[PDB]
């Protein structure tokens, strides 16, 4: 099945992926409900996810959606937070279990900015935020997330939530831009499970500005 792999914080893999996630940081139109408040992570550590079966599911989808798209498959590192990340690690993302609810409709959405999927780690909107305090800006428990390789192909752009069950016909991702009267970060949705791998799994803390 799935072996995670220790990353060593001096190794340069480890640092260009902790450098991602804290560049990334934005504030969001939230006031910080759902992912709490923070300007910067603490990272416990980070593992790279290995599985022969997962990763043979989408380099398969990956040359398939290459030679449809003039040999192209616009693959992107993004991040993704979901409170099943357990399951997402050892069976692989799965269109089955999309955010139904999504601006886009029934996909597996995923984003630029580590603090916008920090907004999901816990559930829809940050759910009830930890298990332990119910603190959806807990500063004591570790959370997880991924950084995951994405398939996107061709791209369908949009500014605001056009919801559907599949992929635009002729088309492999949805892309939510942003704009001036609209989203403020981008979302990136794909609506089958095998157009992502769980490439690294971060385990980290939000710290306390101060
Ligand atoms: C809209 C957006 C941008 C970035 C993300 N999202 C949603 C999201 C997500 C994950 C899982 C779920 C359920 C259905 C609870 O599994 C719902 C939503 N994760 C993210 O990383
Ligand atoms: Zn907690």
């Amino acid at each position: 099945g799935t072996i995670l792999l220790d990353l060593a914080p001096e190794d340069k893999e480890y640092q260009s992926v902790e450098e991602e996630m804290q560049s990334t940081i934005r504030e969001h139109r939230d006031g910080g409900n759902a992912g709490g408040i923070f300007n910067r992570y603490n990272v416990i550590r980070i593992q790279k996810v290995v599985n022969k079966k997962l990763r043979e599911r989408f380099c398969h989808r990956q040359k398939e959606v290459s030679e449809e798209n003039h040999n192209h498959h616009n693959e992107r590192m993004l991040f993704h937070g979901s409170p099943f990340i357990n399951a997402i690690i050892h069976k692989g993302f799965d269109e089955r279990h999309a955010y139904i609810g999504g601006m886009f409709g029934a996909g597996i959405y995923f984003a630029e900015n580590s603090s916008k999927s920090n907004q999901y780690v816990y559930g829809i909107g940050g759910g009830t935020g930890c298990p332990t305090h119910k603190d959806r800006s807990c500063y004591i428990c570790h959370r997880q997330m991924l950084f995951c390789r994405v398939t996107l192909g061709k791209s369908f752009l949009q500014f605001s939530t056009m919801k559907m069950a599949h992929a635009p016909p002729g088309h492999h991702s949805v892309i939510g831009r942003p704009s001036v009267n609209g989203l403020a970060y981008a979302e990136y949705v794909i609506y089958r499970g095998e157009q992502a791998y769980p490439e690294y799994l971060i385990t980290y803390q939000i710290m306390k500005p101060e």
